[PDB]
């Protein structure tokens, strides 16, 4: 997150940091066994830390959990970047708290103007290199199709959408991928990607999540 404020510890109860001996990509819980995330996050060997604020010190409210089985989207294109969702099982289910909790799928889509939470412990510079330890979180809103296509330099699919600041200072970053985009208390938006970060008509631009429930709860059913 460039141009955001530290959330505050487990503010973001359902944000969950996937791990492979560092932190590599963010996830939402969206239940007690069940995370999701990008496509382009999968890798073996993940394991979901949920609780955290400081990902590099223990302060009391870790789970842990292993990843048991990964489903990436039948249809990712890392080519296109279309369908960039991902669903990660956990080998044990998630004591859920008021500090580990689950965050509501949409039942609608969410429109442009809306203000959205977007967090992680991604990039905190458009230009150089700063990683904070503590979860970050940045207020944006979704902006229209039409701009979100102008200001694009690759191909928009309508399983996605940009939101952010045209005149930038104000994204999400490199880190922050897979991690949630919360709208009116629903899981909208999965950070999925960007040219930079806050740079100048380079807006975010995020997982279309009300396009999956279906495939979300039949996968999660069947598995
Ligand atoms: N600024 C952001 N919102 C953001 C969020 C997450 C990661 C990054 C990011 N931080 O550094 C680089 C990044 C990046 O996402 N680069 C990028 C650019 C374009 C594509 C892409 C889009 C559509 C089709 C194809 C592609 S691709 N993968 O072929 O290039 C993929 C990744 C930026
Ligand atoms: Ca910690």
């Amino acid at each position: 997150i460039v141009g955001g404020y530290t959330c505050g510890a487990n503010t973001v109860p359902y944000q969950v940091s996937l791990n492979s001996g560092y932190h590599f990509c963010g996830g939402s819980l969206i239940n007690s066994q069940w995370v999701v995330s990008a496509a382009h996050c999968y890798k073996s060997g993940i394991q979901v830390r949920l609780g955290e604020d400081n990902i590099n010190v223990v302060e009391g409210n870790e789970q842990f959990i292993s990843a048991s089985k990964s489903i990436v989207h039948p249809s990712y294109n890392s080519e296109t970047y279309n369908n960039d969702i991902m669903l990660i099982k956990l080998k044990s289910a998630a004591s859920l708290n008021s500090r580990v909790a689950s965050i509501s799928l949409p039942t609608s889509c969410a429109s442009a103007g809306t203000q959205c939470l977007i967090s992680g412990w991604g990039n905190t510079k458009s230009s150089g290199t700063s990683y904070p330890d503590v979860l970050k979180c940045l207020k944006a809103p979704i902006l229209s199709d039409s701009s979100c296509k102008s200001a694009s330099s690759f191909i928009i699919t309508s399983n996605m959408f940009c939101a952010g600041y045209l005149e930038g200072g104000k994204d999400a970053c490199q880190g922050d991928s897979g991690g949630p985009v919360v709208c009116s208390g629903k899981l909208q938006g999965i950070v999925s990607w960007g040219s930079g970060c806050a740079q100048k008509n380079k807006p975010g631009f995020y997982t279309k999540v009300c396009n999956y429930v279906s495939w979300i709860k039949q996968t999660i059913a069947s598995n």
